[PDB]
């Protein structure tokens, strides 16, 4: 097999893969973001170039292939040569449009309507320069750092383009939107882990590496992230119990719902699906400390019910499984007792997931057949029980949670695994 090379630039941070896949060995390096920047490309750039250099310079003249995920949502618009024209629109900013701006340009309730989009984000970009020349690029972070590698301008892949307004199940930008004013600007859309060009070889001399190395289409930090469990049957799932639930269903057919924010991405020759609590580990954290979490977590017996129905938001306003804006968090009553008001507490977490995957079915996902766990709540084993019991299906830790691993995994093995020659064998004489 292959030495891979996976890229993570995340929220806060970028983190370096690399993998030897034959002997089973590894490396990581990382490097930490500042919370503001004047000059987020560069930011992104040189960390680019610090996490190369901080690899050793025999891994390096091994790595074979490389791919980079990044942030969602988080674009760059760039004149011929990849500079970028003004500052990036990050993730998590909306932009101030009319949504019905853009109803020519995709399908009804297609993922790309909505304010923080890449779409959207490319539509205000429109409006606030008039015109946008045809040579100009709109491109994702995760594009913008790959072709910092390989040259290839107007380069995405199907993951990061959905919400620029692809359509992963027809493979192609509406023609509306390709004849449009912004068709232009939109880039050739590959699948992820497809080899998009050899390394540029000045790059190559300079970092030591292979000039025959291959840059790949890359992806989001959200897919890497399931992918770095392995998981690759219809039915699996990777449940992350971090700060909010967040659930990622695989499935042999796409499912949506706009109301609850549930879309599906692309994932070879299947769908990965999922939706995202208000609820999670930041209600826990209002009350418990980790440390307690723990200490209480292990006094508490699964086998029995608590006889407390909890709906344990954060705040007001729930967005999935049933979405309802002002929905109350429901704490009540609190007993005495820390060791009950937390298994009440988990218990209610314990019903958004088993809603949250049952909801997914009910839209025409595979039905569930197991689930790997992300998250700081994973190694709660008294939760795992819970889950487990409300779900009826095996529940484990997932084997690896690290985003650059996933893309290492992407890198060297590409998105292969992901089609009906894996199934499991029914094979019977
Ligand atoms: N033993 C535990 N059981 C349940 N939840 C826990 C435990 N330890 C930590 N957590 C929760 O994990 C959450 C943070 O998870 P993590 O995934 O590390 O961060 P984030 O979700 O912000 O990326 C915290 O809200 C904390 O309450």
């Amino acid at each position: 097999m292959v030495v891979a090379l996976g890229l993570d630039f995340g929220t806060s941070g970028a983190r370096a893969i690399a993998c030897d896949f034959d002997s089973d060995r590894s490396v990581s390096v990382s490097v930490t973001f500042p919370k503001t920047s004047q000059n987020w490309p560069q930011v992104w750039r040189e960390a680019l170039w610090q996490l190369l250099t901080q690899i050793p310079a025999d891994w390096r003249s091994r790595i074979e292939r490389i791919a980079i995920d990044g942030t969602s949502g988080t674009v760059l618009l760039c004149d011929r040569e990849g500079q970028p024209q003004t500052e990036p629109l990050l993730y998590n900013q909306a932009c101030p449009i009319d949504l019905a701006d853009l109803a020519d340009w995709v399908p009804a309730d297609h993922a790309a309507l909505s304010s923080t989009s890449s779409l959207a984000k490319l539509w205000f970009w429109q409006q606030q320069f008039g015109a946008l020349p045809p040579d100009w690029q709109i491109l994702a972070q995760a594009d913008w750092l790959s072709l910092q590698l390989h040259g290839c301008s107007q380069q995405s892949d199907y993951h990061n383009a959905l919400k620029l307004g692809y359509s992963p199940d027809r493979e192609r930008f509406s023609k509306n939107l390709l004849d449009s004013e912004l068709g232009a600007l939109l880039p050739v859309v590959h699948e992820p882990g497809v080899a998009i060009g050899p390394i540029l070889p000045a790059i190559a001399q300079e970092f030591g590496l292979s000039p025959d190395c291959q840059i790949c289409a890359g992806t989001t930090d959200s897919i890497a992230a399931f992918l770095a469990s392995g998981a690759h049957q219809p039915g699996e799932a990777v449940t992350s119990l971090g700060s909010t639930i967040v659930l990622k269903l695989l499935s042999q057919v796409a499912v949506s719902d706009r109301l609850t924010g549930v879309y599906s991405h692309k994932l070879g020759g299947y769908w990965l699906t999922g939706g995202a609590s208000n609820c999670g580990g930041a209600t826990l954290r209002q009350f418990f400390p980790d440390t307690e979490l723990e200490s209480l977590s292990c006094q508490i017996d699964p086998t029995k019910k608590s006889g407390l129905d909890y709906y344990p938001l954060p705040s007001r306003g729930e967005r999935f499984p049933i979405a309802d804006p002002d929905r109350l968090p429901q704490l009540e009553p609190r007993p005495e007792n820390p060791v009950q008001f937390l298994q009440g507490l988990l218990e209610g977490l314990t019903q958004v997931e088993t809603l949250g995957y049952q909801r997914l079915q009910d839209l025409g996902a595979t039905p569930l057949k197991r689930i790997w766990t992300a998250g700081g709540g994973a190694k709660n084993a008294v939760w795992q029980q819970l889950r487990q019991q409300a779900i009826g299906v095996p529940i484990a830790i997932a084997p690896n949670t690290e985003a650059a691993f996933g893309t290492a995994r992407l890198a060297a093995f590409g998105l292969a695994a992901f089609h009906s020659a894996g199934l499991k064998r029914t094979l019977e004489h």
